[PDB]
């Protein structure tokens, strides 16, 4: 069922004019730029914002290749969502990358009848993440893994200058009194070339 939805979002992403695509991210980055300009973040574990971005009523797809992972990602982390995919969570930057950016994506440490974010520990600094939107895929690579308790948001605002991706999860599997966030940083990426990613065949 996700990937049936990863493969809707990529088809109709082909089907829109370019400068379609264009003027929606532009619309996308000067929501980023306010965010950077300026809080309020709320932990997910205890929308028409991202409309812009929004195909098949997705924003994107996270893909995530040390794991095996590739899914969907939806604007907010309201429950229903969490229950099928990523959840963006509202407040923190768009996913489209940007001076300035930190976009935070969350989902489930694993659910009776999804993996989802189960295997999110084993990824490591040095590992790479990728997210597809309507204007092409991005790439971060893991710089920080940090274990904090629910109450603490201070690492998930924008930090000026930079441009961060943060995939945010419950820690230990199984008991989740924790979060566990997995941060990357921009690198330069052009799909479909001869590269291999993999910090195995690396560097």
């Amino acid at each position: 069922a996700s990937h049936a939805n990863i493969n809707a979002f990529k088809e109709a992403v082909t089907k829109i004019d370019r400068v379609e695509i264009n003027r929606r991210l532009e619309l996308a980055y000067a929501y980023n730029a306010s965010i950077a300009g300026a809080p309020a973040l709320k932990d997910p574990y205890s929308v028409e914002y991202a409309r812009m971005l929004e195909v098949k009523e997705q924003i994107g797809h996270v893909i995530i290749p040390r794991i095996n992972q590739d899914i969907p990602i939806y604007a907010g982390s309201a429950e229903e969502n969490l229950q099928r995919g990523v959840g963006h969570l509202e407040g923190t930057s768009l996913p489209v990358g940007g001076e300035s950016t930190h976009a935070v994506l969350t989902a489930h440490r694993g659910l009776p009848t999804a993996k989802l974010f189960t295997n999110l520990d084993k990824v490591t600094v040095g590992d790479r993440f990728y997210i597809e939107h309507i204007g092409g895929k991005i790439a971060y690579q893991v710089d920080q893994i940090k274990v904090i308790a629910p109450d603490q948001l201070e690492d998930l605002y924008v930090i000026q200058g930079e441009d961060h991706v943060t995939l945010l999860t419950c820690t230990p599997y199984m008991i989740n009194s924790h979060r566990l966030l997995v941060r990357g940083k921009r690198i330069p990426y052009v799909e479909k070339t001869v590269q291999k990613d993999s910090k195995t065949f690396r560097q």
